[PDB]
């Protein structure tokens, strides 16, 4: 079991990073188990402004690290992130704005979770699936 955590908003980044006040200290947040495309790439856009839109309209921000390492060799938190309740990485994956990616043992717990959105995504065709 793993457990939610509070954060705020300090500022969006781009499709698979943001930017949040945790412990009462900034730090940038890379989402685990996704990879969306750079903003340089194709729907690279799409991925940003999706993810900024659903971390700026929500009321309330969580943060759920997984069992594993918490932080990246950059620094960055590795955490599954929520925006009123609703998994920020499960709705990429859904949406097919990105891909299950970069799973590595022992800090993959929803890794069937957003394999089972990607399958759906898929057979919709979505994004980058189309
Ligand atoms: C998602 C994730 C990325 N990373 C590192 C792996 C990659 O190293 P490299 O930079 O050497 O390619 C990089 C990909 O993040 P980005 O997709 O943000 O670039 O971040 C982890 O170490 N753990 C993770 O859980
Ligand atoms: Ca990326």
């Amino acid at each position: 079991k793993l457990h939610k955590e509070p954060a705020t908003l300090i500022k969006a980044i781009d499709g698979d990073t943001v930017k949040l006040m945790y412990k009462g200290q900034p730090m940038t947040f890379r989402l685990l188990l996704v990879d969306t495309p750079e903003f340089n790439e194709k729907y690279g856009p799409e991925a940003s402004a999706f993810t900024k839109k659903m971390v700026e309209n929500a009321k309330k921000i969580e943060v759920e690290f997984d069992k594993g390492q918490r932080t990246d060799k950059y620094g960055r938190g590795l955490a599954y992130i929520y925006a009123d309740g609703k998994m920020k990485n499960e709705a990429l994956v859904r949406q097919g704005l990105a891909k299950v990616a970069y799973v590595y043992k022992g800090n993959n717990t929803h890794e069937q979770l957003l394999r089972k959105a990607e399958a759906q995504a898929k057979k919709e065709k979505l994004n980058i699936w189309s």
